[PDB]
């Protein structure tokens, strides 16, 4: 996959966490050829469609990380992933994906995003089922790890 | 929402399950108000975008049900949910959505679909984060329960 397409999602993530949670996550080594390995506790998932193109984005969080994000964004920690946390994950998925859509639209890449889906489950794995090009990127802090996966056809 | 919009998704689910494994599931009473309640072990998730509209579909299976579906097609149960099983759930998800896409095009409802995502994890729940109308319908059998959620706004 081309880097100028990938970066805006990676940059939106870091920008959203920086401006909203005063949090600088550390990007790790990307994986360009295998998903359904990295475990998470809550995930935001969103589909994308463009002219002759289709794709998908997922942002997966370990429980300790998302609860600390809640704590910085709303001043209080819920103890466990509850309904309000799933809403935060939905909103974060929208901000990461929307911020990427604006930057990419200036570069000539146009797409519409679907409704986000939040999955809650202890140690679930995500797999983007497509013959397209994929990228998985870990982002770590002392409070846990987040995984962003972007997939596209066309 | 519209029963004319929802029905094509429900019919495709039964048609795809019959075509694949001769599996007939019984529909139960749907929830039209609240999601993030039904639990499952493997789910297919796919976004939808039409002109000035956006939506999402998820199909969730209990482990015993999806492994029996596998058993009816191949002659043997896989023991756990693996890549073969997640590949099947992604295909079932595309076929259900594509089948509905066609029935709905004849009626005037048009949309394109994103790439499907498959989630694996014991007892995970699903929240479609939208202001639109939602339907979560159970489909039961002697081998366990499947849930289909359709969400759309526009």
């Amino acid at each position: 996959m081309n880097v100028d397409f990938i970066n805006p999602f990676l940059d939106s993530l870091l920008n959203v966490l920086k401006t909203m949670a005063n949090m600088e996550l550390k990007p790790g080594k990307p994986n360009l050829k295998k998903d359904n390995l990295a475990k998470g506790d809550v995930s935001g998932l969103i589909g994308m469609v463009g002219p002759q193109t289709k794709g998908s984005l997922s942002i997966t969080f370990e429980e300790t990380l998302i609860l600390e994000i809640m704590n910085k964004m709303l001043g209080e920690k819920p103890e466990s992933i509850d309904e309000e946390v799933t809403d935060l994950v939905g909103e974060l998925t929208n901000m990461v994906t929307g911020g990427a859509k604006n930057l990419l639209s200036d570069k000539g890449y146009e797409f519409d995003m679907a409704t986000p889906i939040v999955v809650s489950g202890k140690n679930h794995t995500i797999a983007h089922k497509s013959d397209g090009q994929k990228i998985i990127m870990p982002f770590s802090s002392i409070y846990g790890t987040a995984y962003i996966e972007i997939c596209f056809e066309g």
